[PDB]
């Protein structure tokens, strides 16, 4: 039986563990995350949510960017609604507030407790304007919910409030953070509306979105301030029709994502990207592939960036229904040698549980890791709401943020284990061992 | 412990996946997947249903023939009843009807309703054609479900039926499948009934025939017309007359089956069956082999086709009896590196459960498959019927037909990961790699 | 401890068996099962369908009325929706199509396959008119299903289709049901189309529907030939918003539904609409009720029939938060003493479980019984259907969300209780609904003899 | 077989419904729910906490206060442990907060985040009033979460809080509910401290505590604006002892509890305390009785009000240990036909599991109910909350141990059981808790018509 073992044996995340290297830092927080999404676009985490429709669309987009990595929102929608998607999310960032919630002098404090908890956001609004008109909207003072403690039912609006006169106003649209952080500072309140010269309410700053934006701070952010953010296209004739509506829109990069990376029609593709000029200005990923020869290939055709995983997927699908894959440990080792040596980084998707086996991503050459089953049922990923469903229907799992937060924890603890203080020293001095059938289950 | 080490390792389908190479394909539909079954019989798809008792009799043996594929009917039954499941399959594609349902003017719509749903075929008849007498059978016209929508249940068929002479008749009992086809085109009609020069109703056809034989473009025929099909012999004395039997009915190729094909029973078996001249006008396939050694030998023993795997099936008592076997997907490998150099298509029976199985049984050298579990149960398949039992009992499956589809789906996807465009080409350019315990469950 | 002896007993259905009486019935179809609803309102079977938000709506109140009852279409709805509900009932008798699928000559067999088979309606259309113009829409011809089995995907439409002047057709927008039965016999064809002066397609007619409308005989009408359906109400200022539109929809009968109708809010409810015009042309059904008392009461407000049940309900809640109700056949015969000496039908609603449970109440004195439970999750019923586990369930958004196991259609579930029912009346030796009520006899059951059933 | 044919049949709530009659209510929040626990004590809703272990410590006499009925604080415990349970609450409505969450000037906005959301009372505190030395205490200024939000750790209290001169102050240690609430509204202030004439903090009053005290109009009050408390004694010599120093405590009412109260010990116990000037200060409930008979028994002995329930306690093993008891609902209708003749009060105690079931407790008699089970397991509940495989259960270490399921804040649970009840006095045409006792009228079930439920 010759033919029978010239196959090569291939590796998972869970075939190795991480031997412990001589560790020198001496500070639980010294490593360094900061990686390369693509070849111009950094990150500070290493952690990018899943173009899956259960995973990532404008709120998942969000709260990763915030948390200072990036999601890629999936294509599985019209153009104009990945579009739509996409153009909120770049507005997310903005401080200021238009048609904040209004209310007339004369109506009563159980109208004022209505409006401030209309259905409109969670937790309801902070505060309500008092304006003299809905139409023309004079800033006649400011309700807040303490205001209406101690009044009755029926009471006056106009007498609780405290009078726009008594309050802390600004007539500058195009104030900064750090001057409206000194108005609320110097002024002890947690509302500046901004307003006409004429007087009329024209928006909102409250310290909620104040204090969430100075918190954020590794947040993933574009040259223009906005936050940054992925879109996946595939390979067909329309497709470079989504991938100009998608630039237009604010992409900052794009990631061409077919289930054979290794193909013509996506080494086409990708040198189709990077020869229009409306396309060429974003970095361009290309994926899945799993061999060297892969690798070289879509470098070669004028890629930014590879997406290594051909059939490892919490939903693949693949091996099953084509018998086609590669053990996804192997597939980042074997693809990385080549990518690395041409200064291209490689995302990681597919396969990924624990924070560990994120630790070994990196480890293996990774330079960043697409998370899939891991961020379904989070609050920010798709679906109504204990469980979420969207056809599917998984558990509820929080919320993205505190998942993400330890998640970054595992890896800067794995990095310790192998002795790196930066996520290129992981990847190059990380040296694994093999685990057998019952090596696992310990 | 030295002799504890010299034993190779053999490989199953679950011990490896097909490694992507580099697709030039452009197109879902553009790889070819015609083979061929035995050295004089090629097919359109790799797939053979298996000539087992719960799996290959007519039904089955006529569904897969038009699919493109070829069943072979099981052996363990009569010489006399296993020609005549194969008398059968031959007469399966007539589009000719004797002893059509028939009924006399003067009965009422209640009748002409009850002989349309008569317990002989499914759905019931979609015509009633009116004669004069039962044993004359003199056409006086045609009746259909629609024209006994608006009628009283006791009303005269007579009346609501449409003449004779309104009819399209055609008096050419060789007429062609074109030409019928024409005369239903050019009449608006979905019934030509074949008529004596006397006026007698010779035969019936119906659209749901022309249409149905118009649609299984790629099926597998052979030189007269009918539908290929295969028959399973033994080794013993009467075995040689049963493969006499059974290539009078009109068998294509003759399958030789022995647990252990590499012995002298077998061997001696298929030089018997090329030597007579009664048998040698069909292809002599034989197994089960799963060594290079035994390849040769039955090559060697003048055979046209080999069938591969000494106990991999979902009934193989063979390896907790005799404890004997190879993992199919190196048996696979050897034998086909020895079969492939002299010319000799090899079936790869046993063991498959996915069509991604089935990509990687065709990627190690195979050239059909033969499938088991994954037929039982299906309409055509044998035994009562939501659950079918013949002792057996597996639940229902469906249809064989959509099964078939997407599994030859999988297959032309699973070339596509190996880069193939042809049968040849997905055997010769497949790339395996192996996966360990923890590499299976993901 | 005596006071707690002169507590009566009440009895629900499964307390009870019909003790077997001298059947006289030979032919078991020579027994009648029609009734009223309320005073001035027949039905051909006994069977209503509960206000329920997970049982009746459009499509429920369409299935009963044509199998011989009706439904009641739930008010856990605006008014808009509850009248539009009310609205598509009382236009699905209409054989005339307005708007049928069109098609021009230059398209494919592949875009009239496309054509055919989209879900228009549930299952699809069994032609497409071939129009000239998606606006002018002058006929030339028809394709159907057939024409296209023997073409290449590419071929043109009017390669295929019959031309309109080898179809029949009429100009008659008011063309009689007999009259288009005539077209179809005598023209042997399955489509009349109505055109106009010029030629413009105006109506599709089908066989189909023609064929229905020739079938259940038995189909609760309305003066015009439609459906009859009820809505319900309650009892606040705005209900008579409701009643009032809902009358102006077109409903045939009102049904107050109060969990506690012995009240002077239900009374005064049924009052109200008596005394309005706007309202007092239609029946007015009042409930709930459970006692000889409040049958009395709220026929002196005026009710045309009362509806049954304090408690019994499957999902009702009335019993753990309250602790009220009574047992539901005590119940029925305590009100239906009352209620027929004064011509007033009553509506048993309540825990029906099985056909047995029906033949209990119609013995026990009911004209009609409300199903809720035993219809829920079937096609016609209200919410969508999706598949777990090799199962079919119903999800139902929004209510007064759950998952209901799919029934199947409710037109056979309807036949069988009726059958069912009509089983029974043999063992009663009755041979009309009024009969069963009269002539039925019941025998306590032990808790033991309940399991041995 | 005659002998078994004289034993009388008690009823048990599961035996019966409330038979709905004619109800004349329209606003269902013109029924009124007061009702009395004893002879001179009313409350606003008729529910009791029952003196089980798991059930009624501090914090449950106080929520169940606060929502207008009571708790009695159980005896399982040291007297010491029960009168300083009595005791906490009994200051648990003063608004006056001595030695509130002091910090000085130098400390970190870290040390202040740390100061505020240390669990000093139960989510945290709300300010820190920033003294000068945590011994002189000289009030300079407060710090809120606010302040904080926009400073580094690093940056000094001083540098974010408010200064005394411009927080509004009050030296009156004996500030009027009133008036503080004024300095509130007329400074739009959350906080006002009090201090000394020199300036040290003397107290602190929030504007949370003036909104509770606002909010819970209904509130059970003694004479002083405290809350009622009960608490319970056995029958025992130092029962006695326990009883004194429980008045002292500033108990509103004694419950003498054994499981036969029907006895001389009973009695005997009842008498006693009625003798003594230390006790007969406040009302004595007697239990635990189940017959007319014991209750005219504690009735002569002076008892206030009567505690009904021999065996139907959830976890009372009575039955099974002794075999003796009567159905709760007989029960009920037995004692209190005896205890209205007389104007005293009674407790139905035990098997209730349902507002439902309260609906017929009352209506069977009784003025209110007591709760242990539906109640154990919440919020204020004793016993410690404790994560097991993603669900939450309470730990009672100590007991008459074992896990009860949590259950949530007990206050929606009381309000629903009042909304449950409220609409069960309306099947009964009920008004009032008297009306509900007079006017209701049972129907028996079999055991078939339990499962219709």
């Amino acid at each position: 039986f010759n033919e029978s073992a010239s196959i090569p044996t291939g590796l998972t995340y869970d075939d190795v563990l991480i031997i412990p290297q001589h560790s020198r830092v001496t500070s639980r927080k010294e490593v360094n995350t900061t990686t390369r999404l693509s070849r111009n676009v950094k990150l500070s985490i290493p952690i990018v949510a899943s173009n899956m429709d259960t995973v990532c669309e404008q709120r998942m987009a969000v709260a990763m960017a915030r948390e200072g990595g990036i999601g890629i929102l999936h294509r599985f929608c019209s153009i104009e609604e990945q579009c739509a998607m996409l153009r909120e999310v770049k507005r997310a960032q903005s401080f200021l507030i238009e048609s904040p919630r209004i209310i007339l002098p004369h109506e009563t404090a159980r109208e004022a407790w209505e409006g401030l908890n209309w259905k409109g956001r969670v937790g309801g609004v902070g505060c309500l304007l008092v304006v003299n008109c809905k139409n023309e909207r004079k800033l006649l003072g400011i309700i807040t919910r303490h205001d209406l403690k101690l009044a009755d039912e029926s009471t006056t609006v106009e007498s609780l409030m405290t009078p726009v006169d008594k309050m802390v106003v600004s007539t500058n649209t195009s104030i900064s953070l750090e001057e409206v952080t000194h108005l609320m500072r110097k002024g002890r309140t947690a509302n500046v509306p901004i307003v006409g010269q004429n007087g009329q309410l024209l928006y909102l700053v409250t310290l909620s979105d104040v204090v969430k934006l100075r918190k954020n701070k590794q947040a993933s952010l574009d040259s223009r301030g906005r936050l940054l953010v992925g879109a996946a296209v595939g390979v067909k004739k329309d497709d470079m029709n989504r991938a100009i509506r998608l630039v237009e829109a604010g992409a900052d990069v794009l990631v061409v994502d077919i289930a054979h990376g290794h193909s013509d029609l996506c080494i086409n593709m990708v040198k189709r990207l990077k020869g229009d000029p409306r396309t060429a200005s974003v970095d361009i990923i290309a994926g899945n592939i799993a061999s060297a020869e892969a690798a070289e290939a879509l470098i070669d055709a004028g890629a930014d960036g590879l997406k290594i995983g051909v059939g490892p997927g919490s939903i693949a699908i693949t091996r099953l229904v084509a018998g086609a894959g590669v053990p996804q440990l192997s597939a980042v080792l074997a693809c990385t040698r080549v990518a690395r040596r041409r200064g291209v980084p490689c995302i990681a998707d597919g396969g990924l549980r624990t924070s560990g086996d994120i630790s070994k991503a990196i480890g293996a050459g990774a330079d960043t890791v697409m998370l899939g089953n891991m961020l379904a049922g989070t609050d920010e990923a798709p679906g109504r709401v204990k469980v979420k469903i969207i056809e599917g229907s998984v558990a509820c799992k929080g919320p993205v943020g505190p998942i993400v937060r330890q998640l970054v924890g595992g890896l800067r603890s794995g990095m310790s284990y192998s002795g790196a203080k930066s996520i290129e020293e992981m990847q190059r001095r990380t040296r694994f061992v093999r685990m057998t059938g019952a090596g696992l289950r310990e």
